[PDB]
C-alpha cells in the first residue's frame, strides 16, 4: 500500500495546504512558504537540510507528486561525489 506524498497532505489538509486556492504558483514560492508554516525554515532542521538553506526549496529535493510517503531523497542530481544522507547524519 503506497500513497503519493501530495495526496498523503491533501487528505488532510486539501490541495489548499500547499497551493493557493488549490492553484500551483509559476515559482513555487507559495509553496515553499507553506510547507516552511507547517514544518519549519531548512535552517532550523536536520544536518541534510540545514546547508541547502538560501539554495533550494523543499520540492528540490521532496518531489511531492511523485514521491510516495516513506521515499527518501538522495543527493546525486546535485552532487558527484557519492555522498549520502548517513555520511551526514551517522556517527
Ligand atoms: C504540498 C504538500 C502539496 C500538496 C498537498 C499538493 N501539491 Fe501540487 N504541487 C506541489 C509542489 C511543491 C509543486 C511544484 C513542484 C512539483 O513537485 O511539481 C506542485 C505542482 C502541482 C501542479 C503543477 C504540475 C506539476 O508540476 O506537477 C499541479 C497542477 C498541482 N500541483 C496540483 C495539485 C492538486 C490538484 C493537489 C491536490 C489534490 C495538489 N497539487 C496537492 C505541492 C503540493
Ligand atoms: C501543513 C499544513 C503542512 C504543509 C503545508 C506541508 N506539510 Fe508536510 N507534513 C505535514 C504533516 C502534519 C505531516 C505528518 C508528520 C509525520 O509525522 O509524518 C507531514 C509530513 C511530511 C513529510 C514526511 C512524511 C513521512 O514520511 O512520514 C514530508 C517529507 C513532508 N511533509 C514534506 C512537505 C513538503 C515538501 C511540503 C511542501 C511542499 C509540505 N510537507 C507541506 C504538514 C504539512
Ligand atoms: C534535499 C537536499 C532536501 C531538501 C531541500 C529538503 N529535504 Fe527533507 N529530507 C531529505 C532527506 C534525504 C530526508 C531523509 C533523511 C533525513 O535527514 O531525515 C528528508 C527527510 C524529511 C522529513 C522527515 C524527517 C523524519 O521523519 O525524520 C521531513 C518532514 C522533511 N524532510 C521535510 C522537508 C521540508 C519541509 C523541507 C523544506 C523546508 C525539506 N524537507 C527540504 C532531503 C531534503
Ligand atoms: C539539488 C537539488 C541538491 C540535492 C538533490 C542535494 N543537494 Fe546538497 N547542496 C545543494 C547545493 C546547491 C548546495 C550548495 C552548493 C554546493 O554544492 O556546495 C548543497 C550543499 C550541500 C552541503 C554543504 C557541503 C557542500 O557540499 O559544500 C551538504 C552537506 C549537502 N549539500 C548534503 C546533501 C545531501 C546529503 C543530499 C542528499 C540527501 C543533498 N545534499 C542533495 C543542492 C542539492
Ligand atoms: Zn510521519
Ligand atoms: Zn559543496
Ligand atoms: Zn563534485
Amino acid at each position: 500500500a503506497d500513497q503519493k506524498l501530495s495526496d498523503f497532505h491533501a487528505e488532510s489538509g486539501g490541495c489548499e495546504s500547499c497551493h493557493k486556492d488549490g492553484t500551483p504558483s509559476a515559482d513555487g514560492a507559495f509553496e515553499f512558504a507553506q510547507c516552511q508554516s507547517c514544518h519549519g525554515k531548512l535552517s532550523e532542521m536536520d544536518a541534510v537540510h540545514k546547508p541547502h538553506d538560501g539554495n533550494l526549496v523543499c520540492a528540490d529535493c521532496h518531489a511531492v507528486h511523485d514521491m510516495n510517503v516513506g521515499q527518501k531523497p538522495t543527493c546525486e542530481s546535485c552532487h558527484d561525489d557519492g555522498r549520502t544522507s548517513a555520511s551526514v547524519l551517522k556517527k
